[PDB]
C-alpha cells in the first residue's frame, strides 16, 4: 500500500516495511 507507506513516517523510514506493505 503506497499511501500507507507514505502515511507512516516510521514505516516509510524502513524500505522493508514499504516492501511488506504493498
Amino acid at each position: 500500500n503506497p499511501e500507507d507507506c507514505r502515511q507512516d513516517p516510521e514505516a516509510n523510514k524502513s524500505p522493508e516495511e514499504c516492501k511488506k506493505l504493498k
